[PDB]
């Protein structure tokens, strides 16, 4: 007997993060000491698919790590959070993607990111995947695997009538025409907002003035995370910039935040089509807001058992 | 056991894992940039020490804490690789392994965040527990990328057992206790290490030989001061002019590490040579780190008595 699908297919990265903190960042030349090391999991595709999962969807993260240690660490991560990995791949060729981020006292960060096993993910591996990207709701990818590979699996969410959502994360000032075209919801931050249009954007006004330009490029549905300030949104039926705030908290880290919303609006857009986008949009920045109420990136990421019942009810 | 062979060298002192990112430009404070290649190898300068001085043929012993991690079992491993006894390595659950995360350019230019972890919490009661292979050794190695009252401790022991002591006080300390002075045979360091030292400014054979007169007053027997491509210069209590002593030009690919090459294989020398004169073990000494500065990689650069030339090996 056929077995629940995965509603969320994560076509994306996996890199071990290799965090330092220190009292001061070093300069050319220096070597410093530290006071506390540690490994945590990050990529922004692991991120999202995982955020996805602990609340409670069942997901599927396409991604290729290394024949190694963190790879097999990896794929144990992606198991404890109940994540199929029928098509995380391992491969010799080259070594698990990593970070290396060095945070000082002030969060004040260098982060040195070698892709590796991430950039050998090939449209082949994905064609092995059809049939799971066929069956699902949502397909989720980024900008940290080679763009022709993420081009691809757009490309079969399309052709299977699969909703995609793409996070255009980090940003590249002249990306490829088919990432607007080819995405049914597009959501990025600030930074890559000014990035991906020239605009400075600085304020939920100005994030309104760079999602018309992102919809004008062939979007359908334009959404600029804010950090404290929430999420502005605008859409092919209604052009006119929305924002929506989300309450004051004491943020511990703020770290991987995004990609907490990325996954939250996954799980929704997947299990509650019918809630209006700004309540989808409502409850993701929630989310993401508990996440920024603890340490690290991952392990901040809330679970469904510990998150008020009225975020998994039809609206009221 | 008693009639065989025991370890002759005991290091106690240091491992880290280095995290290793190539790259084609060092980053400054915020920014994220990407490497090329990512790759682990080991170092700490205890290891490094008594990873050469094994290579060259000693029985070596190393005295360390690692954390019960996967670094930790693969650094073991590394060290029995290298036939070096881990009878007294240990392994904490309260630390990570000791890391130097390291990001290199392509002209070789680097930054370096070293996070000692593990190697702080070797203790005294870690040393009472290998007190009987501190006792039966000829040479112990000890440097200061451990908690300096354990490494005070460990010579403390050394002398109590007539065992030559080889203090590397590296990274130096501006206020190190005087104590360590009186208990050093072979007191060994770099031009910056003895201006850190001494206070003065140390950028030649004759600067050297001025600060070394000042270290061999504070009560050490011997003191080396290394000078990179320049050598090195020595005084003794017996001998107290400076004798500089060159070493042969050779193109180097990759110095980091010279140091501990250095001073392994003056560890080894001092305890299976000792009818050597000091001048002819300070230049074989020269000789087998010039080995390693012309290769890449550290650990990986240290060669064995199999590749060197028949001539380092002969009796007085
Ligand atoms: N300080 C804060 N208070 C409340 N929610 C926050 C927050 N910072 C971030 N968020 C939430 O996380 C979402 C994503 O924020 P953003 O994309 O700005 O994240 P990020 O990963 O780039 C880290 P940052 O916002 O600190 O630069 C926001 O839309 C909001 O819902
Ligand atoms: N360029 C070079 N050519 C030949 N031998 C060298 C050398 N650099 C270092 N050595 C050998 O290594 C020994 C230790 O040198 P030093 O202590 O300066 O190493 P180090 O680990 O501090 C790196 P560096 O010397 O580049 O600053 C020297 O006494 C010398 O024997
Ligand atoms: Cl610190
Ligand atoms: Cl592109
Ligand atoms: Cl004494
Ligand atoms: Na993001
Ligand atoms: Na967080
Ligand atoms: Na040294
Ligand atoms: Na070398």
């Amino acid at each position: 007997w056929q077995e629940e699908v995965a509603a969320v297919v994560v076509v994306g990265s996996c890199m071990t993060d290799l965090v330092s903190l220190t009292s001061r960042l070093p300069k050319t030349g220096e070597t410093i000491h530290g006071h506390k090391f540690f490994i945590g999991f990050g990529g922004k595709g692991a991120n999202q698919c995982v955020q996805a999962a602990r609340l409670g969807a069942m997901t599927s993260m396409v991604c290729k790590v290394g024949k190694d240690s963190f790879g097999n660490d990896y794929i144990e991560n992606l198991k404890q959070n109940d994540i199929s990995t029928e098509f995380t791949y391992q491969t010799k060729d080259a070594a698990t993607g990593t970070a290396s981020i060095i945070v000082n006292n002030e969060g004040q960060n260098i982060i040195v990111i070698v892709a590796g096993a991430n950039l050998l993910l090939n449209t082949e591996d994905l064609r092995a995947a059809a049939n799971v990207i066929s069956r699902a709701k949502v397909m989720v990818c980024q900008l940290e695997i080679t763009p022709a590979t993420s081009l691809e699996a757009l490309t079969m969410a399309r052709r299977s009538g699969v909703k995609t959502l793409f996070n255009p994360a980090p940003a590249i000032a002249d990306l490829d025409p088919q990432f607007y075209t080819l995405s049914d919801v597009f959501c990025c931050n600030e930074s890559e907002a000014e990035i991906l249009t020239g605009l400075t954007v600085g304020s939920a006004a100005d994030a309104g003035e760079a999602a018309l330009v992102l919809l004008k490029r062939g979007c359908q549905v334009v959404i600029i995370t804010l950090g404290a300030e929430g999420c502005v949104v605008l859409s092919q039926t209604e052009p006119e910039p929305k924002h929506i705030p989300t309450e004051k908290v004491k943020a511990v880290d703020t770290t991987g935040a995004g990609d907490s919303f990325v996954g939250a609006l996954a799980f929704y857009l997947a299990y509650y089509p019918n809630l209006s986008l700004e309540d989808m949009l409502n409850r993701s920045n929630f989310i993401a807001a508990v996440s920024v109420q603890a340490a690290g990136t991952q392990s901040s990421y809330p679970y469904k058992k510990d998150l008020p019942l009225t975020l998994f009810l039809e609206h009221h």
